């Protein structure tokens, strides 16, 4: 038996990067987290999108 | 007797923003307030910064 994952994943957009869609057209994932981690000054996040 | 202000009104940069002039070279004021009031669906703004 292999335990392999069963759902499709999903990627919704977060409303911060709805305004930076609309300006300029460019969107970095998960604008929050970036964020939250130039005021730590830590440069390793968690995880990537 | 006109009342006039006794002190400069300082602006700050919001956190958000602090992002934005990486990623980019541009800054949109209040922009909070701009996710705010488009995730609201108002065409409408109280104030400028």
């Amino acid at each position: 038996t292999v335990s392999a994952p069963a759902t499709y994943g999903n990627f919704v957009l977060s409303p911060e990067n709805a305004v930076t869609a609309i300006s300029y057209h460019s969107i970095l994932a998960d604008f929050n987290s970036y964020k939250a981690h130039l005021t730590s000054g830590q440069p390793h996040l968690p995880n990537d999108s």
